[PDB]
């Protein structure tokens, strides 16, 4: 076919593939057991994004959903990707500040609701209900951010400054990048259709890559990962 944003899918697959190998390589030359924990988790995040980007580049994970008088193109492979990568990122932040089991389970659960309702909204045919789902998905997100900001940050103070300070950088990159997603969804293909798919795809890879490979790098090159 050759859709305009394939170029962006091509750069997403590429960046994610590099990050994967570099983390893999760096992670298997590490003997520390906790370092090993963070490395296994993080190195798992980019490959999952890689395959989902590949398929899309190659033509899968796309479906035409009717609404607005149009047959709209929704890249659902995007959710099959985030469903597994967002909770692995949360877990990565949660292990850092020694979050409790209830917090994690709730952060991950809340995270399950967000990608699920978001997907249901991306699939919904009554135009206005799409925004209802989008609404529930976003509120689930605000709960997660509130927890990362209010809860986690507090427990990171029971950690060394090197640890509390690697966390606030990662928590900040997460608050800023996550904040953007619901807005992209809104003004683009899933929502208003103001921003065309090709610019939306570009916006999405820039965030996906910053939030994954960007997040991983900062985390795995830190000394705070060591037990
Ligand atoms: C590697 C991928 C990351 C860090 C993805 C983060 C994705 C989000 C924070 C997505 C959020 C969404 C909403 C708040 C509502 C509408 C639909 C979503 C799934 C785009």
């Amino acid at each position: 076919t050759g859709r305009p944003e394939w170029i962006w899918l091509a750069l997403g697959t590429a960046l994610m593939g590099l990050g994967t190998l570099y983390f893999l390589v760096k992670g298997m030359g590490v003997s520390d057991p906790d370092a090993k924990k963070f490395y296994a988790i993080t190195t798992l995040v980019p490959p999952i994004a890689f395959t989902m980007y590949l398929s899309m580049l190659l033509g899968y994970g796309l479906t035409m959903v009717p609404f607005g008088g149009e047959q709209n193109p929704i890249y659902w492979a995007r959710y099959a990707d985030w469903l597994f990568t967002t909770p692995l990122l949360l877990l990565d932040l949660a292990l850092l500040v020694d979050a409790d089991q209830g917090t994690i389970l709730a952060l991950v659960g809340a995270d399950g609701i967000m990608i699920g309702t978001g997907l249901v909204g991306a699939l919904t045919k009554v135009y206005s209900y799409r925004f209802v789902w989008w609404a529930i998905s976003t509120a689930a997100m605000l709960y997660i951010l509130y927890v990362l900001f209010f809860g986690f940050t507090s427990k990171a103070e029971s950690m060394r400054p090197e640890v509390a300070s690697t966390f606030k950088v990662l928590r900040n990159v997460t608050v800023v990048l996550w904040s953007a997603y619901p807005v992209v969804w809104l003004i683009g293909s899933e929502g208003a259709g103001i921003v065309p798919l090709n610019i939306e795809t570009l916006l999405f890879m820039v965030l996906d890559v910053s939030a994954k490979v960007g997040f991983g790098l900062i985390l795995l090159r830190s000394r705070a990962i060591f037990g």
